[PDB]
C-alpha cells in the first residue's frame, strides 16, 4: 500500500482532534505504555546528500547509507554482513569479507560514514534498552526519516527533541530535551491528555506525514 502512512495519518488525526492539551487537568504519564516500546529508531545521522548521500546508524548499531542513485547499503552490527537494496526495492545479501567487485565503492563510502558517526556523533538515546531508510527530507525545523517498517522519526533541530511514530502499535515515542525516552499509546493520549509541547509536535508530525503522502 503506502508503507503504513495512511494508518499513521488516521492515528495522528484522531489524537490531535481529541485536543489532548486543551484541558485544565492532564495525566500524561497514564498514557505511557511499556508494551509499545519501539525496536528500531535512528540513533545517528549525517546529511552529505549534495555529493554523497544520507548516512545513519540504527539503535541496534547497524549502519545504512541512502545513496543519491536511490540505492541503499546496510552494514549489520556484526561489521561484516551487508544488505543491499536496489532502486527496484530488490534486496540482496553479501559480506564485506567476500570483497565484492560490484559494490567496492559503495562499501568504501559507507565506511566513511560509519567512521564519522562513531567518533563524532552522540547517540540519540543509547541510555535505554532489519528496516532501512525509505525516504527522508528536512525542513527548517526538523529532519523527517521514514523507515521501511512504516515508522516515521522526526528530529527537531532547535531543542534536539524527537518523535518516533510506529503505526503498527499506534504509538509514539518522545525523546525530550533531557534525552529521556517515553512511549505513549496514542489512544491513551486521547483519553488522558498531554502537555502543550507534546501536543504541538504531534500536530507538526501530522503535517509531515501529509507531506510524505503528498510526494
Amino acid at each position: 500500500m503506502d508503507c503504513h502512512l495512511s494508518d499513521m495519518l488516521q492515528q495522528l488525526h484522531s489524537v490531535n482532534a481529541s485536543k489532548p492539551s486543551e484541558r485544565g487537568l492532564v495525566r500524561q504519564e497514564e498514557a505511557e505504555d511499556p508494551a509499545c516500546i519501539p525496536i528500531f529508531w535512528v540513533s545517528k545521522w549525517v546529511d552529505y546528500s549534495d555529493k554523497y548521500g544520507l548516512g545513519y546508524q540504527l539503535c541496534d548499531n547497524s549502519v545504512g547509507v541512502l545513496f543519491n542513485d536511490s540505492t541503499r547499503l546496510i552494514l549489520y552490527n556484526d561489521g561484516d554482513s551487508l544488505q543491499y537494496i536496489e532502486r527496484d526495492g530488490t534486496e540482496s545479501y553479501l559480506t564485506v569479507s567476500s570483497h565484492p567487485n560490484s559494490l567496492m565503492k559503495k562499501i568504501t563510502l559507507l565506511k566513511y560514514f560509519r567512521n564519522y558517526m562513531s567518533e563524532h556523533l552522540l547517540k540519540a538515546g543509547a541510555n535505554i534498552t532489519l528496516p532501512y531508510l525509505r525516504t527522508w527530507f528536512r525542513t527548517r525545523s526538523a529532519i523527517i526519516l521514514h523507515l521501511s517498517n512504516g515508522s516515521v522519526q522526526i528530529n527537531f533541530f532547535q531543542d534536539h527533541t524527537k518523535l518516533i511514530l510506529c503505526p503498527l502499535m499506534a504509538a509514539v515515542t518522545y525523546i525530550d530535551e533531557k534525552r529521556d525516552f517515553r512511549t505513549y499509546r496514542l489512544s491513551l493520549l486521547e483519553e488522558y491528555g498531554c502537555c502543550k509541547e507534546l501536543a504541538s509536535r504531534l500536530r507538526y508530525a501530522r503535517t509531515m506525514v501529509d507531506k510524505l503522502l503528498s510526494s
